[PDB]
């Protein structure tokens, strides 16, 4: 669960870009070259409907039982503190999509990229949910389950 996977810089710029500069909205990682190295995948720019989030990563899977990472920093509302009726917080969450049935060679790198991300991506305080089908990574669980924790 923890390796040396080498962490790029490069997705981390864009780690900011996206959750403080608002520049994207999500970025999708994988593992890049032989010397494991966490790198982008694709970036979305900020104003990214979520029909285009599901397609441009529909086309890049197909080649496989392919495991991607995503961390969105997207603004969900729910009716809270600040204002009685929308409580807007951006929320950066990170999703990993991978089946189970993913190349074991390709699933013990995943699995020790998972520490390496976690703390080194600033996403420490933040929420990593799993995703092993498309069905599942519709709105129904992460839309809901990610709108509860936006304050807590």
């Amino acid at each position: 669960m923890a390796s040396g996977v080498k962490v790029d810089p490069s997705c981390k710029n864009a780690y900011d870009l996206l959750h403080n500069k608002h520049q994207h909205s999500y970025i999708i990682f994988k593992i890049d070259k032989n010397d494991t190295a966490i790198v982008v995948e694709k970036v979305g720019e900020k104003n990214a409907p979520y029909a285009e989030f599901v397609e441009e990563m529909k086309k890049l899977v197909e080649d496989g039982k392919e495991c991607r990472y995503a961390a969105v920093d997207v603004e969900v509302t729910v009716q809270r503190q600040g204002a009685e009726g929308t409580s807007t917080l951006n929320k950066v969450i990170f999703v990993q999509y991978c089946p189970d049935n993913a190349p074991v060679r390709r699933r013990m790198l995943y699995a020790s990229s998972v520490r390496a991300l976690k703390a080194s991506l600033g996403l420490e305080s933040l929420f990593q949910v799993q995703a092993s089908e498309m069905s599942d990574l519709d709105e129904k669980s992460v839309k809901s389950d990610l709108m509860s924790n936006q304050r807590i």
